[PDB]
């Protein structure tokens, strides 16, 4: 390419548009990204080029059976039914832009998304795009390209928006994302949100303009005690202690903030678990049902209700998978269900036990559920993260010792050949009895036969002892019972100290590892927490059911032209900054060198030939 | 492509530079040569 | 026969050799514990 331009672009020779056209038609489907700048930078009027014929022979220039063409059969390039179908059906650079992506031309993309329009937003988008495409590409290779190019545009997005921020926080923060976006309707942040564009999030600019959505109209410098004793003093919210009809106006705005509702429905969660527990152990009998144990029941109802609504507006299967899809509404409705058997079992003549036991289970995977709350801190959120991350090591630690058990605790009942011999029991001694030994409960008189009686059991040969405890068998043999005295060392030596010691070698490690990526991974998902808070009614559950009963231009031209121009700067920044990188000095400088050198040996000649002259 | 990665390693452009630079601190002495013979023979 | 040939490629991969012998030794070491915690007696096996 420098080729061309410092021979066909020496200025020699004019150019017609017509004359690059056909060029600049080669290059794109060559995939030329230097060519296609260099023939754009020379006055080329791209809008005036582009036609649906040309834009339907790029498309048709697909490598071979490239994944594009399996999209492009199975659907006139016909693009904008692809583009549905890919994310779900729920001016020419952006076609051109669009195009690069979906071949992955890299370098092609680069360079439109840099002379795009929606930079910012269009950046999250093609991160979006690449993802579900190298998710579902075959090819198992070209994902890794799509994987890394869509990591270079979510890089490139970032590093622009924070350019934005910092020039103008209000314009860029609220006006840049909060708006719609360009081909979608959901907000420029539910594509990062759907790109998992971690990053994106981790920027503090996102963050600072989180805590502002978190916070509502309050001020997002709000100390949380403060917040507390307005809750609690509703007539406190209107003094100077909350910096932020006008008393109305105020009042929804203190009670409809995030926060608050957050706050308001965690109270309301623990006083319903506090009722739980009231109801499970004391007013809990087989007796018909007593107020509590109704009021309970229609507090359940509530939030089966609630939940029901969070799922049912999260397209029916579409929001039903998604609002599936997180794991705390998982954990709700497993604790729904449960606590349905329990009130079924409950009233059922029969089976008050039964009802009772579920319900107790029932019970501890609500109280789990509480643990959404440490989410929120940010001291705490990333240490919830990590320790999901964790569950590879304890697994491992399970298996290994559930290995171990099985092999101590079947020997060590093969020795002693204990004559109660009863499944239950036996199971017991195998598992149970040695598994309490990691903590300390060694019972060391049912095992060891130096401290138990010597009596005749059974008339089989040998010599038997009796053991003191209630589950050690009636007589235990005492064959080689120092061998089992010896395993007894072993195991406790393995389990209580090798392998425990082991697990916290693995978490030490693991923790240090994942402590990076799992912060970034709770910044991100501290977004999709304020979006379903800042839906939720503003009423809590037990309360909550009056609610779900009352539910039955040119700015943005300049908006845009701010944008660009940011761009802008920011590539041209980081042009200059590349240019004056110390190996660019070195190149130019040799290149000089040898310029000079090649006018030394020019004047050289000049010499030369005057000499000969001077006769 | 590992042999011109080599080449076009900063290290390397700055041995070839210097070495070009040589070359030219060479001409220039015979063309300062060359210099002093013209401005005797000007006479 | 097609039946035949995918019959043997599912039963020939090293995968399900693998998973094949572990389920067997599994129910090995089963036996081994049902025979080693009760079946055992002095009486002939
Ligand atoms: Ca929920």
């Amino acid at each position: 390419v420098d080729i061309a331009q410092s021979e066909l672009f020496r200025g020699d020779i004019q150019w017609r548009s017509f004359h690059l056209e056909a060029s600049l038609m080669d290059a794109l489907l060559n995939d030329r990204p230097e060519f296609v700048r260099l023939l754009i930078s020379h006055g080329l009027s791209l809008g005036h080029f582009l036609t649906p014929m040309r834009l339907a022979q790029l498309y048709s220039a697909a490598p071979s059976n490239s994944l594009i063409r399996n999209l492009l059969d199975q659907a006139p390039p016909d693009v904008g039914h692809v583009l549905r179908m890919l994310l779900g059906k729920m001016a020419p650079w952006s076609d051109l832009l669009l195009w690069a992506l979906l071949l992955n031309r890299a370098q092609m993309a680069m360079y439109f998304w840099e002379m795009g329009s929606n930079a910012v937003s269009s950046a999250l988008g093609a991160c979006l795009l690449l993802r579900v495409m190298a998710r579902l590409e075959p090819d198992a290779e070209e994902a890794a390209r799509r994987k890394d190019l869509a990591f270079k545009f979510e890089g490139m997005g970032v590093d622009l928006f924070g350019e934005c921020y910092r020039s103008s926080e209000v314009r860029a923060a609220r006006l840049l994302l909060r708006r719609c976006p360009l081909w979608g309707d959901a907000t420029c942040l539910q594509l990062a949100m759907q790109a998992d564009a971690r990053a994106f999030f981790a920027q503090d600019g996102v963050q600072s303009l989180l805590t502002q959505k978190w916070w509502g109209d309050m001020a997002s410098t709000t100390p949380i005690w403060a917040l507390v004793l307005a809750f609690f003093c509703p007539p406190l919210i209107y003094t100077r202690l909350i910096t932020f009809r006008r008393c109305l106006r105020r009042w929804f705005h203190f009670w409809g903030a995030p926060v608050t509702i957050f706050m308001g429905n965690v109270v309301s969660y623990l006083l319903f678990l506090l009722l739980f527990s009231r109801v499970l152990l004391v007013d809990f009998q087989p007796a018909p049902p007593g107020s509590l144990e109704l009021l309970l029941y229609f507090w359940a109802f509530t939030l089966l209700c609630e939940e029901l609504r969070q799922g049912l507006s999260g397209s029916l299967s579409q929001r039903l998978r998604l609002y599936l899809a997180d794991s705390w509404n998982q954990c709700d409705l497993v604790a729904l269900t449960c606590f349905l058997l329990g009130v079924g079992c409950r009233l059922t003549p029969g089976l008050y036990h039964l009802g009772r036991t579920v319900l107790c289970i029932d019970f501890m995977v609500f109280t789990v559920r509480l643990l959404h709350i440490f989410t929120v801190n940010k001291q705490l959120g990333p240490k919830i993260v990590i320790v999901s991350k964790m569950m590879k090591d304890v697994f491992f630690f399970l298996f290994f010792l559930g290995v171990w058990l099985v092999a101590y605790g079947v020997a060590t009942e093969g020795l002693l050949r204990p004559r109660d011999s009863d499944f239950p029991s036996i199971l017991r001694r195998v598992f149970y009895r040695p598994y309490l030994q990691i903590f300390g409960q060694i019972p060391q008189e049912d095992m060891d036969v130096a401290l138990m009686e010597h009596s005749n059991c059974s008339s089989e040969p040998g010599f038997w002892a009796h053991p003191p405890g209630a589950q050690a068998g009636t007589c235990v043999s005492q064959y080689a019972n120092w061998l089992v005295v010896l395993l007894l060392v072993i195991f406790l030596l393995v389990a209580n100290i090798l392998l425990v010691n082991l697990l916290i070698a693995m978490f030490s490690y693991t923790f240090g590892k994942v402590q990076g990526n799992s912060d970034l991974y709770w910044k991100a998902q501290r977004y999709r927490l304020i979006r379903e808070f800042h839906s939720r009614p503003a009423l809590a559950p037990p309360f909550i059911v009056i609610s779900h009963l009352r539910l039955l231009k040119e700015a943005e031209r300049k908006l845009l032209t701010w944008e660009s121009v940011h761009k802008e700067n920011f590539l041209l920044a980081r042009a200059r900054d590349k240019r004056e990188s110390d190996s660019e000095r070195l190149k130019r400088t040799s290149q000089k060198v040898d310029l000079a050198l090649k006018q030394l040996g020019h004047i050289r000649e000049y010499e030369q030939r005057l000499k000969v002259l001077e006769r």
